[PDB]
Order: C-alpha cells, then structure tokens, then sequence
C-alpha cells in the first residue's frame, strides 16, 4: 500500500500479482510445474493457480475488479 513503481495496467496474459507471464497453448503446457496453471474465475480472469492462492490466503477475492470470488475452499455454499 502507498508504494507503486509507475506498474498500474490491467492484463489478460499476465498474473497482476506477481506480473509474471500468464498464459498456456491448447494443446502444449507453457508452464512446467501445474502450481501455477491458469486458473480461470467464475467472474472471467485469470491467475497463476499459486499466486491466486497466495492472494486469497489473505482476501478471498479479484484484485482486478474487486468481486466477491468463492470462498479459499474453492467452492463457496449457502
Ligand atoms: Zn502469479
Ligand atoms: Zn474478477
């Protein structure tokens, strides 16, 4: 909070919370390790799986919109 290194843009290939690339082929696996899959959101974003994790740990919700995502369970119930 109140420090920002001019880094303020919104993305669809890249996780915000670490700005690190984001993105996987249909058929090929970008990324070795499935801890950081794509994780898609029910709102429609994005997230590396851990860092989406990481994040939810501490506010169980979108850092881009600010949605009230599921629960760190993973599957909210009522
Ligand atoms: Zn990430
Ligand atoms: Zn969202």
């Amino acid at each position: 909070g109140a420090e920002q290194l001019q880094n303020s843009a919104n993305d669809d290939n890249i996780c915000i919370i670490c700005m690190d690339e984001l993105i996987h082929s249909p058929n090929q696996q970008t990324w070795k390790n499935k801890n950081k899959k794509p994780k898609r959101l029910p709102c429609g974003h994005i997230l590396h799986l851990s860092c989406l994790k990481n994040w939810m740990e501490r506010s169980q919700t979108c850092p881009i919109c600010r949605l009230p995502v599921f629960d760190e369970k993973g599957n909210v119930v009522q």
